[PDB]
């Protein structure tokens, strides 16, 4: 294709005028990595961000590794060429966490908030963390919030593991979001809101009436089909009730997410379109456990 | 060491006089490593258990990896040197999603029943689900168990992601098991059992008493401290309540595990110990999703 070929053209172009590097994981698309100056894995990702003179970074990848690279770039523009379970660890986890078990480390997978990574010892990806957790002196070790690589790495270290956010809890209600609640308007606009007290304050301002599970069985009388925020069987079960209800979410996870394209680095370059910011406070915070796991890899 | 020397001169000897060959993971121990046979990531795993010739393989390595060569090769014998959140998924989470998105693939990551592969079209591991996924030709895909993978490839492929299981729903009732009975038992051996009706049948047989979340919070009169089967926010509040609990599971996650040592691949050969097994019904159906991730990686 001609369209191609002019694409790349601007995009090497581009590349000169803003000062950019463009770093592209290994799993995206072969024609980002071919403008890509760098390509890699997360880790080797990471390192290659600590090395960047340029003013400008592309990072063609996942958010949380994006973001990871800013946290190495303060001073830079990171920028991600498309528009955007890793919220479910808070910081009071690793508080609770660290009262109980207080001489364990805090290893975090890098799918994480910022806020959280300046509370840990140590980042991990998949392909370092048994590397790492086992080149910890502790044989007890606090990690999140990725079940299944905790799991995993407990089976192959045989390390004591405790999980954040800790296992033996529900945590529905907090999986609800603001962007959740304006879909459910966007969408569905002729409809009122449910919303179940346990949810994000965020979630619960907009929320039109606030009811708990017996509260949403009974004010269910209000509006013909409703938008409920809680269990989805609780979908089911006014929808038997009152056959005169739609989930809050939809069963696909991360929907609307597009593939990065050609065109979105081209656009992104172009636009200097969509930086990634973290706040200094918490970056340089958080900074000390990436850079950390970079020493041990 | 000389201890180690001669492990490794009877592991030598027992590779001939059983006819095994070894396989270890990357993540697994060096010294583990040494005496291999053949090293490698979970696919090239998968891949070298399909061109076994030997009448024994010796799986260094995690639990469900070990079941997938196992699958591969029904008319050997597959040993895991070591004693043993994947039985999350049913086979009716497979049936309702394959209802509501007909002309949808499943794809399961590895980490997953042999029941439930029985029910799958390709499996995938961490490193090749994004370029399997891609691949099909569907832009819905059903994918579990494992929902950090389902985002992630979400995020990268922009397609769109149906989880199994489903999400919006609370499976913390699920996550018991006989074995986390018995345990309950061996430890506090002078104490009885409350668990939640929402409990694996299994579970609910070995129950003392049965009861909901409200028979708890009253029938916590006979016994000075119990063994909740439910939710820990129940451990609290019935302590709370009544000062004159434990919870069922430890905040630890698989733990009991031990890392698999020099040692266990010597006793592993010696006493052909712990040996992997599938009912062939099952495996002949669940090992064609695996070959299938074969061609296409
Ligand atoms: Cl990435
Ligand atoms: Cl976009
Ligand atoms: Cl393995
Ligand atoms: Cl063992």
């Amino acid at each position: 294709m001609e369209k191609v070929e002019e694409l790349k053209k601007e995009i090497e172009r581009l590349k000169k005028e803003r000062n950019a590097i463009i770093l592209a994981h290994n799993y995206q698309l072969p024609e980002v990595q071919d403008v890509a100056d760098f390509v890699g894995d997360s880790l080797e990702l990471a390192r290659k961000a600590t090395k960047v003179d340029a003013d400008v970074i592309v990072f063609a990848g996942v958010d949380f590794m994006a973001e990871t690279a800013k946290i190495l770039n303060p001073d830079k523009i990171v920028l991600i060429p498309n528009k955007r379970m890793a919220n479910m660890l808070k910081v009071k986890h690793i508080l609770e966490a660290k009262k109980k078990y207080p001489n364990a480390p805090v290893v975090l997978y890098v799918n994480s908030t910022a806020e959280t990574k300046a509370y840990a010892d140590v980042t991990v990806t998949s392909a370092n963390a048994v590397d790492i957790i086992r080149k910890l002196d502790s044989d007890v070790i606090i990690f999140g919030p990725d079940k299944n690589l905790a799991h995993y790495v407990a089976k192959v270290t045989g390390k004591t593991i405790i999980p954040i956010p800790p296992e033996g809890h529900c945590y529905v209600h907090k999986k609800f979001t603001i962007e959740d609640v304006e879909r459910a308007k966007k969408l569905h606009p002729n409809a009122k809101l449910m919303v179940h007290p346990e949810c994000n304050p965020e979630v619960q301002e907009h929320a039109d009436i606030i009811v708990s599970t017996g509260g949403m069985i009974r004010r269910a009388c209000e509006w013909d089909e409703w938008v409920v925020f809680t269990e989805r069987e609780m979908v089911y079960r006014l929808s038997k009730l009152y056959p005169n209800f739609y989930p809050a979410k939809e069963d696909a996870v991360c929907v609307g997410m597009k593939a990065i394209t050609l065109q979105h680095v081209y656009e992104s370059l172009r636009d200097m379109k969509y930086e990634v910011t973290v706040p200094e406070e918490i970056a340089e915070k958080a900074r000390k456990a990436i850079e950390r796991m970079l020493e041990m890899s």
